[PDB]
């Protein structure tokens, strides 16, 4: 056989949760195949119609400050971490699934909230009236496989190929942050109540949206140098967007207006509190392997408190 091999020191690191790709476009398919191999099998996927399928879902990712291929394939990472560190807890076709989901999870993100969209009038926003850019995603990720040597699902039976578009439709639908709210809230009662039943496919379901959201933040649970210059290329996107909104005549919200650049770190610090330490809470809960995302997510915390006291500069 052919067995996909890294450098040393990527074959270490890759298993670490905080592992950046690095800056060599040109490694992330390989990097993502190692993690397909290990995490699903080297029998999981015919490796011609895989390569196929990944540089397709490269190619329909675009040239933005964020929402792009790099993320993707980031977004995979931490989804194998997660994999591999709980890997008696899901099912074959989960495993199929999700990595897949991740990488296809922002498919022909133009670097636009749902929200802009609808005050445009785009029209995707007719077409798709909640969740608008992840029913675009997922319809994206339905097209590459329908292309031609694109079926990576192809020795699935009928009824298996549809599990798995449907675990893949409901992982990317969950990446929409506007759902995530409610989906924690259910899921930290389930929990304290003790309802919580990895049996039941209603709550394997708002679990994989919750690890969904988790990966799609992971920015935020890797080491300071990585996640400050990641904040960078976030807020490239935003401005843009807030520019986008006053064109409109729209007064943006604070933290898409590029003139509100010195409350950054007060908006991080909002963030961290409201989303991202509740997220990675209630995962560290349900996976308690997932430890250390939440310990690094601490860790930035911490440093966005540094930087708003004038100990730390983010220039
Ligand atoms: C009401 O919203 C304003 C309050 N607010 N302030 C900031 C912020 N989001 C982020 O910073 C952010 N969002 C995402 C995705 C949800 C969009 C991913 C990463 C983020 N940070 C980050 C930090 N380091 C490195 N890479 C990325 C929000 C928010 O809640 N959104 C939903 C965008
Ligand atoms: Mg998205
Ligand atoms: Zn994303």
């Amino acid at each position: 056989l052919m067995q996909f091999t890294l450098p040393v020191r990527l074959c270490k690191e890759i298993e670490l949760f905080h592992f950046d790709i690095g800056p060599f476009e040109n490694m992330w398919p390989g990097i993502f195949v190692y993690m397909v191999h290990r995490s699903c099998g080297t029998s999981c996927f015919e490796l011609e119609k895989l390569c196929r399928f990944i540089m397709s879902v490269k190619k329909n990712y675009r040239r933005v400050p964020y929402h792009n291929w790099k993320h993707a394939v980031t977004v995979a990472h931490c989804m194998y971490a997660i994999l591999q560190n709980n890997h008696t807890l899901f099912t074959d076709l989960e495993r199929k699934g999700l990595l897949i989901a991740c990488l296809c999870h922002d498919l022909d993100h133009r670097g636009f909230s749902n929200s802009y969209l609808q005050k445009f009038d785009h029209p995707l926003a007719a077409l798709y009236s909640t969740s608008t850019m992840e029913q675009h995603h997922f319809s994206q990720t339905v097209s590459i496989l329908q292309l031609e040597g694109h079926n990576i699902f192809s020795t699935l039976s009928s009824s298996e190929y549809e599990q798995v578009l449907e675990i893949i439709r409901k992982a990317i639908i969950a990446t929409d942050l506007a759902l995530y709210f409610g989906n924690r809230k259910q899921l930290e009662e389930m929990y304290q109540t003790g309802s919580l039943n990895l049996n039941n496919q209603s709550h394997r379901d708002r679990v994989i949206g919750l690890m969904m959201t988790a990966c799609d933040l992971c920015s935020v649970t890797k080491l300071w140098p990585v996640t400050k210059l990641t904040a960078n290329d976030i807020y490239a996107e935003f401005w843009a967007e807030g520019d986008e909104m006053k064109k409109l005549g729209i007064q943006p919200i604070p933290m898409m207006d590029r003139d509100k650049k010195d409350e950054v770190p007060q908006g991080q610090l909002g963030f961290y509190n409201a989303v991202a330490i509740p997220c990675y809470t209630t995962l560290t809960q349900i996976l308690p392997p997932t430890e250390p995302l939440l310990k690094a997510c601490r860790d930035n915390l911490s440093q966005w408190e540094k930087v708003i006291r004038g100990e730390e500069t983010a220039t």
